[PDB]
């Protein structure tokens, strides 16, 4: 298990550190995307959340086939502003409700350290 609480303010530097295995060990689920959204990670507590299994999901994008229902202002439209700016963060409740019983979650969105990648964290609420 990795001891990091979701949210917190130097997240990106504790989960630079982390292979596929290691972020399997968080308590929340997490996300790692590049600019266009495609999925890079996608650890086991996102899945034991969404229902998705990681592995099948990783390489897919995520606004246009996996998670239609964060194509939105709310959720996309966050997403591609940061991206453009080269800066994210931002936290807000959302229902994800495709080809599963509608779940209420809370989102972290915050660009990784280095490069141009993007982590999406999820818990329930
Ligand atoms: C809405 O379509 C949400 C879907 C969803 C959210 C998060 C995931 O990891 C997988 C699917």
């Amino acid at each position: 298990m990795e001891h990091v609480a979701f949210g917190s303010e130097d997240i990106e530097n504790t989960l630079a550190k982390m292979d596929d295995g290691q972020l399997d060990g968080l308590a929340f689920g997490a996300i790692q995307l590049d600019g266009d959204g495609n999925i890079l990670q996608y650890n086991a507590a996102q899945g034991d959340i969404t229902g998705r299994d990681p592995k099948q999901v990783i390489g897919k994008n995520f606004f246009k086939d996996v998670a239609p229902c964060t194509d939105s202002p709310e959720f996309y439209g966050k997403f591609k502003e940061g991206v453009a700016s080269g800066n994210l963060n931002t936290m807000f409740e959302y229902t994800f409700d495709y080809q599963m019983t509608p779940t209420k979650v809370k989102v972290h969105m915050k660009k990784a350290l280095s490069g141009d990648s993007y982590w999406v964290f999820v818990k329930r609420v």
